[PDB]
């Protein structure tokens, strides 16, 4: 349709200007008809367009893939959302962190998990030692806050699970059978030339650092294209094999609710249509930043749509889609913009759309 570039054009483009950011990759997949809308520069030093083999850093977006690694784990019976993370870390057997669950761990419900891990913490060592001292503070289950080092060590535990580290379960497991060609935790040397500079407030050109947990919380890096077929994927599974539509199939299963937010694995489900403040809440101060009491599910909605935003220090990523009108759509900057401009663009693109 002659229309969804002038719309992407419309409610992104401005978007440039008004946060001088220096590229943008704005995807929309529609009835199986993918359309791809690329802005400005990947290196702002080096003149180099933003296009196709551009790669992205996804942010937290990478939980997305940390919970279909997850998914497809439990369906290969590897694991059980059941399980404690003791019976795959040895060394965590019989600590307090051996009552949470993996699903709790997954979901950000263990009670005590803050945003990120304390700076101190960097190599393995202080991460394994981080988990030993740790002790409850809220009723395990009963409260949510969004948390780095839960869904890491969640992503850990797969990891163990499969018998290999988790940069190869994505790399060699997980991407392929998604069908992506230029998706990765690490970069290699041959694709460094495609990887965009991030650009941070003060317009400086940065990449992000290592950090503790950092590939299953948010390190994985990609493309436009390769986006857009995560999405087909998410819309439309029944192409793929059989494993990787259970892993898909589990990460849409809303697990409980934060008033409007049902929490999916990864993804953040809503009834659909949902309305613009709804999809603006779940990444609100009050949602994103202080612990949340959960409540079961009480209304189940018939038709769902999905979304998840990213960020590092110099990139953003925002994904959505809806099922049930067969469409989502994908940006990709790299600079921060704030995550409401993200959601209401897509608001107003995909709504006009149908
Ligand atoms: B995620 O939800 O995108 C997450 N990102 C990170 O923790 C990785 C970063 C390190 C430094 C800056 S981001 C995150 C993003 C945000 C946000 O609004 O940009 C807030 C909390 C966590």
């Amino acid at each position: 349709d002659q229309e969804i570039k002038k719309l992407v054009d419309q409610n992104f483009k401005p978007l440039l200007e008004k946060y001088d950011v220096p590229g943008m990759a704005v995807g929309v997949i529609q009835n199986n008809k993918k359309y791809e809308m690329y802005y400005g520069l990947q290196s702002v030093q080096d003149k180099k367009a933003v296009n196709s083999n551009t790669i992205f850093e996804l942010g937290s977006v990478s939980k997305l893939f940390t919970a279909t690694a997850g998914g497809y784990a439990k369906n290969k019976g590897k694991i059980s959302f059941d399980d404690t993370p003791g019976k795959y870390w040895k060394e965590l057997k019989n600590t307090p962190i051996d009552q949470v669950n993996l699903l709790q761990l997954a979901t950000y419900t263990s009670g005590n998990l803050a945003l990120q891990f304390p700076d101190e913490v960097q190599t393995d060592q202080q991460v394994l030692t981080f988990f030993k001292d740790w002790k409850p503070k809220n009723p395990i289950g009963e409260y949510r806050q969004y948390s780095n080092p839960s869904i890491g060590l969640f992503g850990k535990v797969v990891a163990l699970s499969m018998n290999k580290p988790f940069d190869q379960v994505l790399e060699k497991t997980i991407f392929p059978a998604l069908g992506l060609k230029h998706s990765y935790v690490n970069v290699p040397k041959t694709q460094m030339q495609n990887y965009a500079f991030g650009y941070n407030q003060e317009n400086q050109p940065i990449r992000v650092n290592p950090g503790p947990l950092d590939a299953p919380a948010y390190g994985v890096k990609s493309t436009l294209p390769d986006m857009l077929s995560f999405i087909h994927a998410n819309l439309n599974p029944q192409k793929y094999p059989t494993d990787i539509q259970r892993a898909i199939n589990e990460t849409h299963q809303g697990r409980y609710q934060v008033n409007t937010m049902y929490q999916a694995l990864g993804w953040e489900e809503f009834s659909y249509p949902a309305t613009l403040q709804t999809l603006l809440d779940s990444n609100s101060e009050q949602i994103v930043m202080k612990p949340n009491k959960v409540t079961a599910i009480s209304k189940e909605p018939s038709v769902k749509m999905y979304h998840k935003t990213g960020s590092t220090s110099g990139f953003g990523t925002y994904v959505v889609f809806i099922p049930k009108e067969n469409i989502g759509l994908v940006m990709l900057t790299n600079k921060r913009i704030p995550n409401e401009e993200r959601i209401k663009a897509a608001y107003v693109v995909l709504n006009a759309i149908k």
